[PDB]
């Protein structure tokens, strides 16, 4: 699974992760994806570690959105629209090819 | 949400759908994406209309995989690996720019 800027591979952090296929400057858009949004009570345990929540709603990011791993020292950030319908991942520091792209906890 | 070959837009079939940005030949790969796989009982009602199931396991396709709409007269098909970890969408007939890409039921 990949495109012109990122590729998904096995990550040392466990499971799968998103890696840069090209260089990224700070603040550059890495991924923009749509999310499926539903009341918190509609979600089972299946996607607990991937869902993003706000109030009584949770959203599952499609595209590459849910694949980005978390980290105590991330090089990217996620951003969600008001209704949690769209997610964007931006770099918060330069990123070189082969480096894993991670977001905060 | 889009890439060099497909774009997501509102579909007359309801909600969102995946549309062709370029022409597709018969049998051409439209999308390849990873899926999150969990026991059927781990899933709530949230994604029941998107999940693909085999035996006691269900899988949620990431990338553009879960966005393709279903149709009685589709122009594409889906294919899952044995463990349901990867999904591929292939055209089953030529597809022209602007046409919605749909799969069977
Ligand atoms: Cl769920």
């Amino acid at each position: 699974m990949f495109n012109d800027r990122v590729i998904v591979k096995k990550s040392p952090l466990g499971g799968y992760g998103v890696f840069a296929r090209k260089s990224f400057e700070k603040g550059e858009l890495v991924e923009e994806c749509l999310c499926i949004v539903r009341h918190n009570d509609d979600w089972g345990t299946a996607l607990e570690d991937y869902l993003f929540s706000r109030k009584n709603m949770s959203a599952m990011a499609l595209g590459f959105g849910a694949i980005f791993n978390h980290s105590k020292d991330p090089n990217a950030r996620h951003e969600l629209t008001a209704g949690l319908k769209r997610m964007r991942i931006f770099t918060i520091k330069p990123i070189a090819i082969g480096e894993e792209i991670t977001i905060s906890y």
